[PDB]
């Protein structure tokens, strides 16, 4: 996350890290058994840690648990990065409390001018690289669609929305991929792809939750 503010330790009580040895993506708790996340973060060997603010330092609250399974949308194009989203069950549910809580997926896709909440260990810097240890949080809005596809021509589907800031300086970048955009206390964003991070024109680019509810719920009721 560039340009963004210390979350503050299990204020995203939803929030995930991938780990295959090291942090290498975000994820959001949608139940005690299942993470929605981004289909370009598949890999074999995912272990889901819960509860985490330092990623480097166990402080008491984490529950980390293997990947039973992960299922990629039938529909997810790695090119394009349409269909940007992926499934990963727990081996055993997620103990819920006050620092290991899911997020609420939506009922109605959310609105252009809607605050989000984007939250990710990811890089902090726009040129160069610096990664936190701590979790990092951002506000932004969506932006309208027909800014989101003058930014990039020929690349928006109706699978993806723009958040941000064209004048650039605030946005999420490598490292946050599959983490939560949260609107109005519901998952409607997964961190999906960019042109670099907080450049100027080229804001964030988020899979729309809202259109992958129905695979959602048909695949956690049979998995
Ligand atoms: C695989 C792929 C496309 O992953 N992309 C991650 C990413 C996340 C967020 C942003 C952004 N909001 N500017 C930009 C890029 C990559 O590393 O090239
Ligand atoms: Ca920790």
């Amino acid at each position: 996350i560039v340009g963004g503010y210390t979350c503050g330790a299990n204020t995203v009580p939803y929030q995930v890290s991938l780990n295959s040895g090291y942090h290498f993506c975000g994820g959001s708790l949608i139940n005690s058994q299942w993470v929605v996340s981004a289909a370009h973060c598949y890999k074999s060997g995912i272990q889901v840690r819960l509860g985490e603010d330092n990623i480097n330092v166990v402080e008491g609250n984490e529950q980390f648990i293997s990947a039973s399974k992960s299922i990629v949308h039938p529909s997810y194009n790695s090119n394009t990065l349409n269909n940007d989203i992926m499934l990963i069950k727990l081996k055993s549910a997620a103990s819920l409390n006050s620092r290991v809580a899911s997020i609420s997926l939506p009922t109605s896709c959310a609105s252009a001018g809607t605050q989000c909440l984007i939250s990710g260990w990811g890089n902090t810097k726009s040129s160069g690289t610096s990664y936190p240890d701590v979790l990092k949080c951002l506000k932004a809005p969506i932006l309208s669609d027909s800014s989101c596809k003058s930014a990039y021509p020929g690349q928006i589907t109706s699978n993806m929305f723009c958040a941000g800031y064209l004048e650039g300086g605030k946005d999420s970048c490598q490292g946050d991929s599959g983490g939560p955009v949260v609107c109005s206390g519901k998952l409607q964003g997964i961190v999906s792809w960019g042109s670099g991070c907080a450049q100027k024109n080229k804001p964030g680019v988020y899979t729309k939750v809202c259109n992958y509810v129905s695979w959602i719920k048909q695949t956690i009721a049979s998995n």
